[PDB]
């Protein structure tokens, strides 16, 4: 299928893009706390369950949260003052705590199973969530001695979720702190916005895009 693209919120984000988060695509997205990686998250959350007139692939969304990030009440926020029904977008979210790494790569490999029964409804699933994709690893896998262990499983859990976008035309969205990925790093800039940098795309040039934080999530 066609390659379908999530809006950001922010024109500024999407141009830097290539005009969305991708389908069939693992987009990483590092920054230290205050970043607004995880708002960015519940932002794409809202956006993917918009027609593609207004930025979205009609679609439902799975996310995975390992600490506790998730804030039902900003998808409310974010969903109303973009002009949609609050509860109706937070019931298209499909939500799992991930208590430890091996959970959370159960928990993808057992998203297959919600993924296949929307496949071909009118709200398939167009946005799997890790948030975040390391802090398990980081916290389980200590020293040199765990190194080796730590990337393979990391390796397979992307392989897993790479599948995953591949095979269901879904857009995966990930967290993290410092091909596969498509990644970008956030820092703050000047005044409380947010600066966005893509690095190392095959076949997108690197830049930076300026961001706000708003009540709609983020925008120019
Ligand atoms: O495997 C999963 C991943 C993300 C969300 C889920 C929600 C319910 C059941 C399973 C889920």
């Amino acid at each position: 299928a066609t390659i379908g693209r999530i809006s950001t919120g922010s024109k500024s984000l999407d141009k830097l893009l290539g005009g969305g988060i991708e389908t069939q695509a693992i987009t990483e997205v590092f920054g230290e706390f205050g970043s607004g990686k995880t708002q960015l998250a519940h932002t794409l959350a809202v956006m993917v369950q918009l027609p593609p007139e207004e930025g979205g692939l009609n679609g439902s969304v799975m996310w995975i949260d390992t600490e506790n990030t998730f804030r039902p009440e900003r998808i409310r926020e974010i969903a109303q003052n973009r002009g949609l029904d609050p509860d109706e977008v937070l019931k298209h979210i499909a939500y799992a705590r991930a208590f430890n790494s091996n959970h959370q790569m159960l928990l993808v490999q057992q998203a297959e199973d919600m993924i296949k029964e929307l496949l071909n409804t009118d709200r398939p699933v167009k946005l799997l969530i890790v948030d975040s994709l390391t802090s398990h690893f980081r916290s389980e896998y200590i020293g040199r001695g765990a190194l080796a262990e730590r990337q393979q499983k990391l390796a397979k859990h992307l392989a897993d979720l790479h599948r995953l976008a591949n095979l269901y035309d879904i857009a995966v969205f990930v967290t993290n702190q410092v091909s596969a990925t498509l990644r970008v790093y956030l820092r703050k800039g000047k005044g409380g916005k947010r600066i966005a940098r893509l690095i190392d795309a095959p076949h997108l040039p690197e830049g930076e895009a300026v961001f706000s934080i708003t009540e709609k999530g983020i925008e120019d």
